[PDB]
């Protein structure tokens, strides 16, 4: 069927049979229109988006000038396709005006993210949302905008907002940052709700509670650091501050309940203290780093002699879990391959982005060597740096000009490259 319109029968395949007579009857008009037919495929994901764009298609470029074919397939692709597109055809030209001046990439960011309801929205409130008491900011109005929820959202900021400020003390760009995930209606009155309780009863500032509930999840965050701060404090030595770090990530909510599940066997069985358990999972990842902490552990340090403290040390960034898995893939083949001793694999895995600096070592070193003298200490003393991927990158890089051209020798390049009081450093030099 549809390969006889130039599909390939993946093409056809991804479609959905039901929907393909759709495809073939709007073809003709959206190829002719610059669609691709990936471009069609995906967009066929909302079927009525076909029809609407296949006609349609010049009057939402006149209605949104730059926008790009799959510009167009994002938005229409999606559950409210389609009456989005539609929608857009008939607001855009205001929300382009005042008071919100939208551009077309926002216009774009809204329908896509947020859906009719997001789009109708804006402009049905654009006037309020921008007046006072509220006094939104155009950007401030499109980040709660562009989101699952975006409409709902929007309406709860306008009714929640002056009452957050004013009887909690939250800035509008608080309850802004709360309303701007996933949910931010439910945010929001979790926020309303949860805030008095977690400030009166467990000591939270309320700029702990806005940290915990602004970031993806945050609703469910702070529901369970309202159940779980009292059970780790008592049966731990938990803080607030504590509890509140480990919740105040991406994951928060899973990260809080793992410490809760496995503090009791890290400390009893691994011998950890509650502070370094909760050190590991204060990061983005905690509830793999725990895990993966629980699993690893023995094995790193059985098999290549490191402490727990090390092991700790290495699982204490974000995503801990994939630093450990490196660590014991690329130790053994360093110390043995490269020179480099087991304490120098941990001191560049413990690091903000370690596990990402040892595969860049692995993989810099052999040419680092061959090229210039450096020495695979020279290349540990790079890595070993908050930056050192990129410090070992731009030293790979930079290397020939700053030797032909600068005059440094590679000793005097690693020389500034090994601290961080450099890379910087190096770049300055060679853009004179």
């Amino acid at each position: 069927d549809l390969r006889t319109l130039g599909y390939s029968q993946q093409q056809q395949e991804k479609i959905k049979p039901k929907v393909r007579s759709t495809v073939a009857q709007h073809h003709e008009a959206l190829v002719g229109h610059g669609f691709t037919h990936a471009h069609i495929v995906a967009l066929s994901q909302h079927p009525a988006a076909l029809g609407t764009v296949a006609v349609k298609y010049q009057d939402m470029i006149a209605a949104l000038p730059e926008a790009t074919h799959e510009a167009i397939v994002g938005v229409g692709k999606q559950w409210s396709g389609a009456c989005a597109l539609e929608a857009l055809l008939t607001v855009a030209g205001e929300l382009r005006g005042p008071p919100l001046q939208l551009d077309t990439g926002q216009l774009l960011k809204i329908a896509k993210r947020g859906g009719v309801t997001a789009v109708e929205v804006h402009h049905t409130w654009r006037n309020a949302l921008t007046g006072a008491p509220l006094n939104l900011t155009p950007d401030q109005v499109v980040a709660i905008a562009s989101n699952i929820g975006g409409k709902q959202a929007l309406e709860t900021v306008q009714r929640l907002l002056p009452v957050l400020c004013q009887d909690h003390g939250l800035t509008p760009q608080q309850v802004v940052a709360i309303a701007s995930n996933g949910g931010g209606k439910q945010a929001l009155e979790t926020v309303q709700r949860l805030l008095p309780v977690l400030c009166q009863a467990h000591g939270l500032t309320p700029d702990q509670v806005v940290a915990i509930a602004s970031h993806d999840g945050g609703k469910q965050a702070l529901e369970t650091v309202q159940r779980l701060l009292p059970v780790l404090c008592q049966d731990h030595g938990l803080t607030p501050q504590q509890v509140v770090a480990i919740a105040s990530n991406i994951g928060g909510k899973q990260a809080l309940e793992t410490v809760q599940r496995l503090l009791p066997v890290l400390c009893q069985d691994h011998g950890l203290t509650p502070d370094q358990v909760v050190a590991i999972a204060s990061n983005d990842g905690g509830k793999q780093a725990l895990e993966t902490v629980q699993r690893l552990l023995p094995v790193l340090c059985q098999d290549h002699g490191l402490t727990p403290e090390q092991v700790v040390a290495i699982a204490s960034n974000g995503g801990g879990k994939q630093a450990l898995e490196t660590v014991q893939r690329l130790l053994p083949v360093l110390c043995q391959a490269h020179g480099l001793t087991p304490d120098q694999v941990v001191a560049i895995a413990s690091h903000d982005g370690g596990k990402q600096a040892l595969e860049t070592v692995q993989r810099l070193l052999p040419v680092l060597c061959q090229d210039h003298g450096l020495t695979p200490a020279q290349a540990v003393a790079i890595a070993n740096n908050n930056g050192g991927k990129q410090a070992l990158e731009t030293v790979q890089r930079l290397l020939p000009v700053l030797c032909q051209d600068h005059g440094l020798t590679p000793d005097q390049v690693v020389a500034i490259a090994s601290n961080g009081g450099g890379k910087q450093a190096l770049e300055s030099i060679v853009a004179q």
